[PDB]
């Protein structure tokens, strides 16, 4: 594999009997005048989670469904690097986008674990399973061009990513490549990590590129909404070359659908170069280098 694959560890927790972490902290990142609401919080995970960079781990919201028995699990992405926020290995970290919408019927909607998670008050324990998954595990090459698509809550893998990337010292991991993000989000109340993001681009200048789309307040010269392609499109000719290269890794994380705009704007791309996009595509996933984990 082309993945940190090295001692991966999947399912060390089952539901059966998770790890019960302690909520140490939990903030909202998002505006006041935002839509929705996407908290960040910290797990204690007393350096018993081996997870990594790209994993996910289930969370068993606390109480019974219509049946008496315990929740099933709901899966979010890590949004800490292994070290975790406080680089002690000691922590798990999540982005958590509380779920809430009114069906046709009028009848609200209240996403049973993504409200629990934003809810919680530090001290309070949480049921946790996993690490899971491998989809989204980072390059090996440390000097790979990492392009990384999300919308939403889909930054969390990412911003795992970053922080091992450009925020930790590893003698045997010294990332030279290119990173490039794009973060695709309706309101620029809702820019995740935005002050995060800032501060590693202010850092590794030459080797961090930040994009951000918010497709209700910025349109393109030609004044379309600036949605996660548009953004992309601004760039067209240099994504275009950078994928026809060995050591370009894409990963895509977020809501499902932002795929379809994607593929849209890379078939135009390929077509002008007479590839059939549809074909290359199949061929990078095979070869690791377009992975995609939406929801
Ligand atoms: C690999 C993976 C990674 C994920 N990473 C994250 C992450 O980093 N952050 C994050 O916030 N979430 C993430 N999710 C989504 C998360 O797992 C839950 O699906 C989400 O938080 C809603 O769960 P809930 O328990 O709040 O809602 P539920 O109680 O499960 O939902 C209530 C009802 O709404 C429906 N419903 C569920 N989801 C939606 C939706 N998105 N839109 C409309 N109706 C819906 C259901 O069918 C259900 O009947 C991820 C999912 C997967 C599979």
């Amino acid at each position: 594999s082309k993945k940190q694959e090295e001692g991966l560890v999947t399912n060390k927790y089952k539901p059966k009997e998770p790890y019960v972490g302690r909520c140490l902290l939990n903030t909202r990142i998002t505006g006041d005048q935002a839509p929705g609401e996407t908290w960040h919080m910290v797990f204690s995970t007393e350096g018993e989670v081996p997870y990594r960079e790209g994993q996910s781990i289930g969370v068993i919201a606390d109480g019974e469904d219509k049946n008496g028995k315990p929740h099933k699990l709901r899966l979010y992405s890590i949004a800490s690097s292994a070290l975790g926020d406080f680089g002690d290995s000691k922590t798990v970290s999540l982005c958590v986008k509380r779920l809430v919408y009114t069906n046709d019927q009028g009848e609200v909607v209240k996403g049973v674990c993504s409200n629990f998670l934003c809810d919680l008050k530090p001290g309070a324990e949480v049921k946790i399973t996993g690490p899971v998954g491998k989809e989204m595990l980072m390059p090996k090459d440390p000097n790979a061009t990492i392009i990384m698509l999300a919308t939403g809550t889909g930054i969390a893998p990412f911003r795992s990513f970053l922080w091992k990337m450009f925020f930790e010292e590893h003698e045997d991991y010294k990332y030279t490549g290119l990173a490039w993000l794009f973060l695709g989000v309706p309101t620029s109340d809702t820019l995740l990590y935005k002050e995060e993001l800032e501060k590693m681009k202010e850092m590794a200048p030459d080797n961090f590129r930040l994009d951000f789309a918010v497709s209700r307040e910025q349109t393109n010269a030609a004044g379309e909404k600036m949605y996660i392609q548009t953004r992309m499109a601004e760039y067209k000719e240099e994504l275009w070359e950078l994928l026809k290269k060995d050591n370009t890794y894409v990963y895509m994380c977020g809501l499902k659908g932002m795929e379809k705009g994607i593929d849209d704007i890379m078939l135009d791309l390929a077509a002008k170069d007479g590839i059939n996009w549809l074909d290359y595509k199949k061929q990078l996933k095979k070869s690791e280098q377009w992975n995609v984990e939406v929801y």
